[PDB]
């Protein structure tokens, strides 16, 4: 039998038609999983091929929350860690981020989406450790989910890699996943930080994730990624009344003949609840909006936020918060 839940699949097809239409897009997905077994409950593409699992994109923000996991879980970074996060160059490079904090302590990184913040986080590690993370949470790697023509991704070999890469990988460019293998990188933070299998087919035996992360790193990040969804977070728009979310943006600028362009983006959500113990994974991307805003918050935030309030309520998750 089908892991996939008709009613959520329904839910899913109706608010990504809606913002594809509102937003004049080219495309977009939607892919929800059980958090804790890695089965599919809806998967959702514009008309078209099956570009949840054929097609791969720089998942640029939405990458952040797996090096401030291995920078916290290596024992090396604490929560309450500042870093400086004025722009800076690599060679002929500059990193930097979209609003300027001379300082961010992890919490903020996270919060506000600070490309520098994160890149001084990778930079603790060696090449060879970054692409072992990367690997293990299944970048480059093959999910054998079912599907045909199921893309890989890309992950360049750590012994090509030049200084400047290390550190975009880390905010999400010059890597590249499919929406469901970046679906699939987060039950590394939803199931005590093993990462799971994905398949179609509804589960007999528990799946056996593999360990990448402490549970206990695991829990400190998805409450970090709560304030992504609270005032002062890029994705307040996906907030879900009565539940904690948490969640991470992301606003890609496109590669156009090798060059990234500045009219044309991705705009990507991918969140958990309820964030304590989450039951589903909500992943949300919209390619190239063109009316009505281009920011993941706008474009995706308000997609999310229905599909995840009624994934909850379809499979019977009580509010853990009174309403507002
Ligand atoms: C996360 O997605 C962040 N997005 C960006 O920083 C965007 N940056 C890029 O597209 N970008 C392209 C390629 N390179 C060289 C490898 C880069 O360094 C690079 O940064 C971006 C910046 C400005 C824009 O106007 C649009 C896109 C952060 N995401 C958002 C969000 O969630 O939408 C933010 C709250 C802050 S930036």
């Amino acid at each position: 039998a089908l892991s996939l839940d008709q009613r959520i699949q329904t839910l899913a097809y109706e608010e990504l038609n809606k913002a594809v239409e509102y937003h004049q897009a080219k495309a977009g997905t939607v892919v929800v999983l059980d958090a804790r077994t890695g089965e599919i409950l809806a998967l959702v593409n514009t008309p078209g091929r099956n570009r949840a699992v054929t097609d791969m994109i720089e998942p640029g923000s939405v990458m952040k929350p797996f090096p401030i996991a291995k920078a916290l879980d290596s024992g090396k970074v604490d929560t309450t860690d500042t870093f400086n996060t004025l722009p800076y160059k690599i060679g002929p490079a500059t990193v930097q981020d979209t609003h300027v904090y001379p300082t961010l302590d992890v919490r903020g990184i996270m919060q506000k989406s600070s490309n520098v913040g994160t890149s001084k986080l990778s930079a603790m590690f060696t090449p060879k450790e970054m692409y072992d993370f990367y690997h293990d949470l299944g970048v480059g790697v093959r999910m054998h989910s079912g599907f045909p023509g199921e893309s890989a991704g890309v992950l360049r070999n750590w012994r090509k890699w030049r200084p400047i890469e290390q550190a975009t990988m880390s905010f999400g460019y010059g890597l590249q996943l499919s929406l469901l293998q970046l679906a699939r990188a987060y039950t590394v933070l939803t199931h005590d930080g093993e990462l799971l299998p994905v398949s179609f087919e509804k589960q007999a035996v528990a799946p056996k994730g593999k360990r990448v992360i402490k549970a206990s790193t695991a829990k400190k990040v998805r409450e970090l990624m709560v304030s992504v969804t609270e005032a002062g977070g890029s994705g307040i728009a996906g907030a879900v009344d009565g539940f904690d979310v948490g969640a991470k943006t992301g606003t890609a600028r496109k590669l156009v003949n090798g060059r990234y362009v500045d009219y044309k983006h991705v705009a990507t959500f991918i969140g958990f609840a309820p964030a304590k113990n989450p039951r589903v994974i909500v992943a949300v991307t919209i390619d190239e909006p063109t009316a009505n805003g281009y920011y993941s918050g706008v474009v995706t935030g308000p997609v999310f936020k229905q599909v995840m309030g009624g994934s909850l309520n379809i499979l019977g998750v009580s509010p853990t918060k009174p309403l507002t």
